[PDB]
């Protein structure tokens, strides 16, 4: 019988053991999604790049072969799906709209603003003390806070409002109250959107409002939709990397020891931590417009395929000793942010966010240790991007 795709990984810090077999044996294996439908899954680095790189592959959720892992997920085509699940002139229309907002030069500038926000998060968290959940306390704190800097949301006036709404917005509580929260988040944005319309600053909203909304390229509804979309793409995952990356540093003290000895590696370490952890893994799902050949096998057309970044980012044909977190890796051409047209737009921020968030903690909370018992750590079992759900830490007062 075709194997059920989603595999619970035993080791948090690495790809599921099944993958190695998949690379060597089944490069293009057939699996059964939780919806009991079938799809193909690619585990090889070189194949993942050709597969995502190929223009014979589409990200349309409308295709009935789409590999949705959710029951009504595929029924997004009948409805209006987000732009990240489209291809053609549609996909490029929004993605290419917000690229100038995310360039390296733009991100290099927020380096001081991003630092200050992170330090503030540390002060309060440091002042209060007590064992606290890093995932809630820090990882998310930075994530949410950094998006405000990019988005243009006022910090003090808001942030608190905003921090909570996102949390409520996604979760398993108050089925009726979600409407209330999304209304808050959306109401907040609308005001900013409208406000920037008059006398706008250097934010994504400003860039979008005065570059596309004002000349009529996007309807106000449209601008709002994407703004919300990028928040989802950049929140759950970024916080997941900080919390998960942080456990690895705690589990192996040999590693942060290196960072302290050489603080220059930090940017390099952020990249290695991305490939070794490979939090996204199953995120990019695509369908074959016409048959595509990879390795020995070929996937028929109109069939759903999933590119496993975790399988790719651990492939030894690319990474010598891929299971060793070597901060000195000679060749880190990882795909943690995907490959191709749909490659992450926030990679630069995620990196600056990750570097600033991780460094500042090692420096500011050196004493930091894990308050909860190890082996008691809880890894999300219901997520798109693998991550921890609770982490408890303390430090010397
Ligand atoms: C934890 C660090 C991150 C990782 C590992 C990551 C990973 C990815 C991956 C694998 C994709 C492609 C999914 C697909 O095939 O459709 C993607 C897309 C995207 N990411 Fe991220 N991401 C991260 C952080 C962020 C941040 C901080 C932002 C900004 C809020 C962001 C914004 C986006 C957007 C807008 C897309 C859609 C690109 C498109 O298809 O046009 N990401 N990301």
């Amino acid at each position: 019988p075709p194997r059920d795709f989603p595999i619970q990984r035993g080791c948090p810090f690495a790809a599921p053991a099944e993958y190695a077999a998949l690379r060597t044996d089944d490069p293009v294996a057939r699996v059964t999604l939780p919806t009991r439908r079938e799809a193909w899954v690619v585990t090889r680095y070189d194949d993942v790049r050709e597969l995502l790189s190929d223009p014979r592959v589409s990200a349309d959720i409308r295709r009935p072969g789409f590999p949705a892992l959710g029951e009504g997920e595929q029924e997004a085509g009948a409805r209006f799906r987000p732009f990240i699940r489209t291809d053609a002139p549609e996909h490029t229309r929004y993605r290419r709209m917000l690229l100038p907002a995310f360039t390296v030069r733009r991100v290099r500038a927020m380096r001081p603003a991003v630092q200050a926000r992170v330090d503030e998060i540390l002060d309060g968290m440091l002042a209060a003390g007590g064992p606290v959940d890093l995932v809630s306390a820090y990882a998310n704190a930075v994530s949410t806070s950094v998006i405000c800097e990019l988005l243009g949301i006022p910090r003090h006036d808001l942030e608190f409002f905003r921090d909570v709404t996102r949390i409520s917005g996604s979760r398993n509580s108050t089925a009726e109250q979600v409407s209330e929260a999304l209304g808050g988040l959306f109401g907040l944005l609308g005001g900013l959107v409208a406000e920037r319309r008059e006398e706008p600053r250097d934010d994504l909203i400003s860039k979008l409002v005065t570059d596309h909304l004002v000349p009529g390229n996007v309807t106000t509804e449209q601008l709002l939709s994407t703004l919300g979309i990028t928040i989802n793409a950049g929140r759950e995952t970024t916080t997941s990397m900080i919390a998960l990356s942080t456990l690895l540093l705690l589990d192996r003290p040999e590693l942060p020891a290196e960072l302290r000895k050489d603080p220059d590696l930090m940017p390099a370490a952020v990249d290695e931590l991305l490939r070794v952890l490979s939090v996204a893994d199953s995120i990019p799902l695509r369908v074959a417009a016409e048959d595509i050949e990879l390795s020995g096998r070929t996937v028929p057309a109109d069939d759903g395929v999933i590119a496993l970044l975790a399988g790719a980012n651990h492939d030894p044909e690319q990474f010598d000793d891929p299971e060793r977190v070597d901060f000195h890796r000679t060749d880190n051409h990882h795909v943690a942010f995907g490959y191709g047209v749909h490659q992450c737009v926030g990679q630069h921020l995620a990196r600056l966010e990750l570097e600033v968030a991780l460094e500042t903690l090692l420096r500011r909370v050196p004493t930091l240790r894990l308050a909860g018992e190890r082996d008691q750590v809880v890894v999300k079992h219901d997520s798109a991007t693998f991550g921890l759900e609770e982490l408890m830490v303390t430090w010397h007062h």
